[PDB]
């Protein structure tokens, strides 16, 4: 029951990241063209906390902002995958680190007016590091370690630039404080 | 001070929505294809709240993902538009309402693996309705309004879906309780 109608549905680009352009119907019954990135396409973030109250984070190249972003690790869910794998693959790769329980926080569309995908956030518990990082080609990034008590200082300070991060962060506040983690 | 650099950058779509695919040399010394929405580009975000101690937002159709979602109302800054003069712009267009003081809230980036926008959130004060809407025609949405206890409720149950909405309500929340206005 949508309210716009498929007139025609171009695809843009298949690889590396699949665009569409579609000419709808709206809801004026008049003509649109409407350019985004369709789903069903997902991606896991998870905020890992050591036992001892710290957070594993990595600070990234992103390269349509130019920075070096303070982010959580996070990463694509693969086809067939679980978000939850996904997510302990991620953490895997990017931090080396593994965790025992992962509490799912809610998830939610980073920016719904171009993008189908859904993000899915996770807080993952005795997260420790086990092995080196195994990164993609095109991922450039670092792995730290900050004390749960500065980085929720610099979410207060709105110093945490990456709005998956700093969400991920909000919903998992409450968890860390019933955990006596923060 | 890049760590990438550019070989060639290609334009694969200027509307309605720009969009590039550019070929870099990485870190490894390797090409690499990568695709995005570039800069500079930003949007405002804006949490309109009465003196009543309720919200005035929009339950919006977003295609790419098939769902109305419940957000604040939002658009993109135009050029040599500041971000608080699209932010009571918007508001103005998608609610037909105004505001006194803005209190801008921590600027974010909802996607940095994609897309250079930036978001600027904002809290505006004693909002009223003062004229009909005048939406674009590619705007499909209805205006509500819900007391902010009930708003928050619905963040804390992790019913809010679309991240801008959910991470300006969060930045939000010590200001209104500040304010005495939750
Ligand atoms: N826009 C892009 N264009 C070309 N190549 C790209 C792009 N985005 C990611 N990559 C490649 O993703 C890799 C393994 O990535 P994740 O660790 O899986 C990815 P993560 O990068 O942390 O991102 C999560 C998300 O933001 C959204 O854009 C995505 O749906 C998403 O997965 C990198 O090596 C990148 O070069
Ligand atoms: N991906 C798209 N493809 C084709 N047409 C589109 C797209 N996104 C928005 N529009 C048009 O934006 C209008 C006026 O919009 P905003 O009220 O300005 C826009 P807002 O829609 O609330 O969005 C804020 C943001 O999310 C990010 O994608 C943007 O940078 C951004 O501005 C609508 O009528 C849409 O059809
Ligand atoms: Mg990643
Ligand atoms: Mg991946
Ligand atoms: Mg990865
Ligand atoms: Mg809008
Ligand atoms: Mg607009
Ligand atoms: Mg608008």
């Amino acid at each position: 029951m949508s309210p716009w109608e498929r007139i025609l549905l171009e695809e843009i680009l298949s690889e590396p990241v699949r665009l569409v352009k579609e000419r709808v119907r709206t809801h004026t019954g008049r003509e649109l063209t409407y350019v985004y990135r369709p789903g069903p396409v997902a991606a896991s973030f998870v905020l890992p906390v050591t036992e001892r109250g710290t957070a594993l984070l990595v600070r990234q190249y992103r390269h349509p902002t130019g920075k070096f972003l303070l982010e959580v690790p996070a990463g694509k869910v693969d086809e067939g995958e679980t978000p939850e794998a996904a997510a302990r693959r991620e953490l895997r790769e990017e931090v080396g680190a593994e965790a025992e329980t992962l509490i799912p926080l809610p998830s939610f569309h980073p920016q719904p007016s171009f993008t189908a995908v859904v993000f899915h956030p996770f807080l993952a518990l005795k997260a420790r590091v086990v092995t080196p990082p195994t990164l993609e080609e095109g991922e450039l990034l670092e792995s730290l370690e900050l004390p749960l008590t500065e980085v929720y200082a610099l979410l207060a300070k709105g110093e945490i630039q990456d709005a998956s991060t700093a969400l991920t962060l909000f919903y998992a506040e409450p968890h860390l404080k019933r955990l006596g983690l923060l």
